């Protein structure tokens, strides 16, 4: 019953950290169109475990990112399942699919998936050390990327900055050859103002971080993009 | 674009071999629902070029199966861009078509491309040494790779198994879990009798080399099959 073409704003947590109760119940209310939970490396199945029972009783969409095979959890409404695109290990294009489907082949097909085409454009991040990206890319090799997942038919395009303001130019870029693909954009949006200028190339911006560096802030990037 | 869901019997040429006589003209001309232009250990554009030249005439949908940059050329009716599943190096998974992207934009816009996934089954040929390929598979591996292949959104999985028949059972299998692409498998076909066998569980069986071994045998796979 999830479209993420109407999508125009979610948040991203990080199980791996800590937030209190009521900003994660503030966060599910706050009129997001998604949130989801970043099951990646370091990221344990207990943690994701605790986040799931918390938000699955709110209305707005509950997914986990799959970054790891171990963490992966049952009763999310869609599971968004990463292929980094500029990475240099298959691991983390086919790799690590091919050995999910292999040991948990029942629970992905009874689950919605929804594959990402992931291209890291930030060289520093956790993210980037993990994949073995190419991360520090010139704005033709980004929207190089973008044709191919366009290409594969990815549902969701994510251009990922992690903790900086990426290049708007970029993202006006990419947008401008994603036809089919829904443009997911995330990196350094920590206030409304940076939320407004990215959502207006993005279709879905992203805000994580911020959540846990200044939350009333971060709370209101969702008015920023979808309020009067 | 032609409508791949609707073929069962394709014909895979090597540029760098050459037909005798009119037998290009009766192969294209035979009932097989296209000819693709492939190749091995690299290919060149000189020799794509005069294929593309010479299949480009008759009705039966021609596709060049992409397997290097340097090679595009521009004529085709559908362009087939692997993507090496099994490959240990990123270059034959997404490379290809990155570069093509970066490089050859504007051409890709304007021919109609397919995503093929390719999961390289033989450990002892040529393709499984260029692309790098883990080919030593098991048929849970094989079957897992093509789950991987619908997660991706790809509309053809192709199982290839290049000089060789590859295990019938893996073809079974791996059609029961493709829920919404179309299985190609090549490997090994070069009579009506063992094309008739695979295409009972392939949606769509590929015939290469033997066209040159055996011209007439081979001929015979499109009656066996279609
Ligand atoms: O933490 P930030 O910088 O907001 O980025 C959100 C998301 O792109 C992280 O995967
Ligand atoms: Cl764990
Ligand atoms: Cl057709
Ligand atoms: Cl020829
Ligand atoms: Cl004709
Ligand atoms: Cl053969
Ligand atoms: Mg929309
Ligand atoms: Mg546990
Ligand atoms: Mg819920
Ligand atoms: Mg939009
Ligand atoms: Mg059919
Ligand atoms: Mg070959
Ligand atoms: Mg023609
Ligand atoms: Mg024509
Ligand atoms: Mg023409
Ligand atoms: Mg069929």
């Amino acid at each position: 019953m999830y479209d993420v073409t109407e999508w125009k704003h979610v948040f991203k947590l990080d199980p791996n950290k800590d937030l209190p109760d009521e900003q994660l119940e503030i966060l599910c209310e706050s009129g997001t169109d998604a949130v989801i939970i970043g099951g990646s490396d370091g990221v344990t199945e207990d943690n994701v475990l605790r986040m799931m029972s918390k938000v699955r009783r709110f209305l707005v969409p509950c997914v986990l990112e799959v970054s790891a095979i171990e963490a992966i959890v049952p009763g999310f409404d869609l599971y968004f399942i990463p292929s980094v695109l500029n990475s240099k290990n298959a691991d983390w294009i086919v790799g690590m699919h091919q050995k999910a489907m292999k040991e948990y082949g029942e629970l992905m097909s009874m689950e919605e998936i929804v594959a990402e085409g992931y291209c890291i454009a930030n060289p520093d991040c956790k993210a980037a050390a993990l994949t073995e990206a190419d991360a520090d890319l010139n704005m033709d090799d980004i929207v190089a990327y973008a044709r191919v997942s366009e290409l594969l038919q990815l549902p969701i395009f994510y251009l990922e900055y992690s903790g900086v303001l990426g290049d708007i130019e970029a993202v006006k870029k990419t947008k401008a050859v994603l036809e089919t693909s829904t443009l997911f954009y995330g990196g350094g949006i920590k206030d409304a103002e940076t939320a407004k200028q990215y959502a207006e190339h993005a279709d879905v911006i992203v805000v994580g971080n911020a959540v846990y560096e200044d939350f009333d802030r971060a709370l209101k990037t969702v008015a920023a993009v979808k309020g009067e």
